[PDB]
């Protein structure tokens, strides 16, 4: 059961494709990756961030989808607006069943990248997993309490995602058309959801298990 | 939370390189980190693109990892650029990790060289001598020493020649010979024979060393891991 992560590389192993692959491995899906950028960083700071060229990113995408296609795909932090479009164009070509978009912005974000994320990537998401500042950047609405989290979440549903998991911080909320759930509370969570959706779990359930998974880790 | 580092190329299909290493690390229980040296677009049907990263971003990745909470064991996987091999060696001498597991990937199961002459020369002359343990197949052991291997006695003698070059231990993987397949562990004062079976074996050895097992038990547990993985 293949699950793909499309994100940057983090040398510390705390985020990016490393964190996603570790999670896929622990949960039991077969991990695959398209690396979009290389970052040298640790708990003390970022030493360097370097985008990969678009043709090597394209080749990675073709290699993954054209052999054993992934059941579910996670998109993490992609800072290049051009790389975001490249990702969108190819996702529409292969149409993986479940797309999990984690709009990572931490503060590192380009206005044009924000624009592409919102206009083109988000509407394709089965589920989007923004934290509070990401939900604010996306909608331009302040978030003060859970009522504002719920409401901003419903504003985000209007952009196309089938579900929104808003991460507070302290509670998280899952909103969908006929679904509202509160969870007493990052990259691990969205990769964990990707794996459970790929394994055939229903969305509320996949989120249940992902939280439980995090506790142990 | 025991950190283990892998320094190797990325394989999009997730069957090799850092992806395979990170999967093993995670399954065994160590905290995986990686210095990526190259980007490869490939799958079971073939290799579509390979791109070496620049020296500077490799250097920065290494510095980042060693300047915070460093790894308790380090695996070096396949590195195809001669220049990157030298930079990895210079950085490894600066940080001096205790458990350096070098998987000297040079020749495939199918019998093809996987590195050009200069890369191979740099790996053999400068990286291999820093290893705590190396995990060559028979063709690789032959390549390292220039000595032909026809049986297990030869495996042992060539393993011992390899120790004089710097590694404290050699785990020579069998399978290549026409005869009986066995894996042999050789150190200055140990010789042990194991059942024969890759990336998983070297990455699993890295994890068990980091977890606090001495080499012989680390190898032992790695083999049990593989057996359990195969089912």
């Amino acid at each position: 059961i293949p699950t793909l992560t499309i994100a940057g590389s983090d040398s510390s192993g705390g985020a990016g494709i490393q964190a996603d692959l570790k999670t896929f491995s622990a949960i039991g899906t077969y991990g695959m990756s398209v690396i979009t950028a290389i970052t040298a960083q640790n708990t003390k700071g970022v030493f360097a961030v370097e985008d990969l060229n678009k043709k090597i990113i394209k080749k990675q995408i073709e290699a993954v989808f054209e052999d054993i296609p992934p059941r579910a795909v996670k998109i993490g932090m992609v800072s290049s607006p051009e790389i975001i479009l490249e990702i969108v164009e190819n996702l529409k070509k292969y149409n993986p069943k479940y797309l999990v978009v984690d709009p990572v912005m931490i503060y590192l974000l380009k206005p044009e990248a924000k624009e592409n994320l919102i206009k083109y990537l988000i509407p394709l998401a089965y589920i989007i997993t923004p934290n509070i500042p990401e939900a604010e950047e996306i909608t331009g609405i302040k978030i003060h309490n859970v009522d504002d989290m719920k409401r901003v979440g419903e504003e985000i549903l209007q952009l196309g995602p089938k579900f929104v998991l808003m991460k507070g911080g302290a509670v998280d909320i899952l909103v969908g058309k006929n679904i509202f759930k509160v969870y007493k509370s990052g990259c691990t969570l969205s990769s964990a959801i990707t794996s459970y959706l790929a394994l055939g779990y229903e969305i509320t359930e996949a989120v249940n298990l992902s939280k439980i998974y995090i506790t142990e880790a």
